[PDB]
């Protein structure tokens, strides 16, 4: 791997869209030394980057709730991790990655093996109400019912197998998403304290 788990500590934060990953990660960075890297954010940044040859591809993948090819995704993640390590940041909360088996195996084999996966176990009806609310609040392009259904489908068909994979390696820590932000955070903190 490009790094050893001693140089770079990686916690994958997984769960379906609207499970509260971004919300919890943002709280965690206030209390812990972790750097929060969001795959969705990295992709959205590249999508709007002047001169990007991936603008249309990412735009379409996001609207359709599709998994952007790992080559593009991994490259953006690797660059962000590198910039941080350079700046002496060695602990990362990578939210929303890996979402497909290929990128999961490539990441762990070429970059670094993750410490553990923090999985936000969330009922779909809960995720759905949060995304519709978020759609109104923030106006993210894909926070519309048509794209949301596609995101849930992809999550179940494509992303869940990744959770099952890491689960067999005993690296998954499940946290229930369906509580208040503060109550969920308490469990997140407990999981992290126990998992370090
Ligand atoms: N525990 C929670 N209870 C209620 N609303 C929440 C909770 N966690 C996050 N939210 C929110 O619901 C939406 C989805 O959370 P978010 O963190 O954005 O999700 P994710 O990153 O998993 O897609 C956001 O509008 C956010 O404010
Ligand atoms: N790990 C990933 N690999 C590939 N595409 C991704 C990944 N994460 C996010 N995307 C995409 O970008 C969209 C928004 O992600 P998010 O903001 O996490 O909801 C997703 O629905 C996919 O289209």
């Amino acid at each position: 791997p490009a790094f050893s788990p001693d140089q770079v500590s990686v916690i994958f934060v997984l769960g379906g869209p609207g499970a509260g990953k971004g919300t919890q990660c943002e709280k965690l960075v206030k209390d812990y030394s972790f750097v929060h890297l969001s795959a969705g954010d990295l992709l959205r940044a590249e999508q709007g980057r002047a001169g990007s040859q991936y603008g249309e591809l990412i735009k379409n993948c996001i609207k359709e709730g599709q998994i952007v090819p790992q080559e593009i995704t991994l490259a953006l993640l690797r660059n962000a991790i590198s910039d941080n390590v350079k700046a002496n940041k060695h602990k990362f909360l990578i939210d929303g990655f890996p979402r497909k088996m290929d990128q999961a195996i490539s990441f762990e084999r070429d970059i670094v093996e993750s410490k553990f996966i923090l999985f936000f176990d969330c009922p779909e009806d809960i995720m759905l109400e949060r995304l519709l609310e978020r759609g109104k609040t923030s106006g993210r392009s894909d926070d519309n019912i048509e794209s949301i259904k596609k995101r849930f489908n992809t999550f179940k068909e494509t992303s869940m197998p990744v959770i099952e994979y890491f689960e067999t390696k005993s690296k998954v820590v499940r946290v229930r998403c369906d509580r208040s932000v503060e109550d969920v955070y308490k469990d997140v903190q407990d999981a992290i304290r126990d998992s370090l």
